């Protein structure tokens, strides 16, 4: 399922990057879209976790579950600094899945 995971990770990275751009900007309309990007991201990461679970990469599946919880923090409670830190952590992991 590596090819499937790579494709899901690319689309999840698109969501995460748009969210990071929203976090770093003060745009009244762009704050409404953050929840939509976040929910889409959570759906993708749940599927990535299952694909890892279907294989023998339990640690990677646990990473995917945590990233889903981080995005829940990003879209609800988190401060701008906390949002960016979690967004960057997410982006780093997705890049590792995409390029290796």
């Amino acid at each position: 399922p590596k090819k499937k995971i790579q494709l899901h990770a690319e689309h999840a990275l698109y969501d995460a990057l748009m969210i990071l751009n929203i976090v770093k900007t003060n745009s009244p309309p762009a704050e409404e879209k953050l929840e939509d990007y976040a929910f889409n991201f959570e759906l993708i990461l749940e599927e990535i976790a299952r694909l890892f679970e279907s294989g023998d990469q339990k640690d990677e599946a646990e990473k995917a579950k945590r990233m889903k919880e981080w995005m829940k923090r990003i879209k609800t409670t988190a401060s701008e600094d906390e949002q960016e830190e979690m967004a960057n952590a997410i982006i780093t992991i997705l890049q590792s899945w995409i390029f290796s």
